[PDB]
């Protein structure tokens, strides 16, 4: 019956979705349309603790901004995804980190930062790159790849336990 509100942001295209689809359906989806917004929820045992995740997979801008600053606001933690083969998309994070500070109007917001498709050859961003980044915000940083699976329940779960760090003081 404890529920965590979950929320995955990052740019287009880095595999927010995918990861989503991986934690709740567990299967690696190829094609799912860039533009679809849409909130999953499943009963899982964290540390022995039977709770509910629901997790909303953004897709970006919203019909009205309002919708954004409401997502923002009931959400608990954010699992913040880049992908290691686009700069771009690490550089966004810094965008994210800000405008989810500024809309719950906090200095403690849980996030986790998420280096996603570590699977590919190809890589950008190296993970001393991203440590540095998460040393800086003070948050956990974790390689993931939502198609072989690897790191992706930790992600989710370190998640739960940034706020239930964050819960307790
Ligand atoms: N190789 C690999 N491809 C991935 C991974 N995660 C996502 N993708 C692919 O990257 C593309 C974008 O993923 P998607 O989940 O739609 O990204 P979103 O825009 O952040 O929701 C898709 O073609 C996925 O198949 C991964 O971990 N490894
Ligand atoms: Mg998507």
């Amino acid at each position: 019956m404890t529920e965590y509100k979950l929320v995955v942001v990052g740019a287009c295209g880095v595999g927010k979705s995918a990861l989503t689809i991986q934690l709740i359906q567990n299967h690696f989806v190829d094609e799912y349309d860039p533009t679809i917004e849409d909130s999953y929820r499943k009963q899982v045992v964290i540390d022995g603790e039977t709770c509910l995740l629901d997790i909303l997979d953004t897709a970006g801008q919203e019909e009205y901004s309002a919708m954004r600053d409401q997502y923002m606001r009931t959400g608990e933690g954010f699992l913040c995804v880049f992908a290691i083969n686009n700069t771009k998309s690490f550089e966004d994070i810094h965008h994210y980190r800000e405008q989810i500070k500024r809309v719950k109007d906090s200095e403690d917001v849980p996030m986790v930062l998420v280096g996603n498709k570590c699977d590919l050859p190809s890589r950008t961003v190296d993970t001393k790159q991203a440590q540095d980044l998460a040393r800086s915000y003070g948050i956990p940083f974790i390689e993931t790849s939502a198609k072989t699976r690897q790191g992706v329940d930790d992600a989710f779960y370190t998640l739960v336990r940034e706020i239930r760090k964050h819960k307790e003081k």
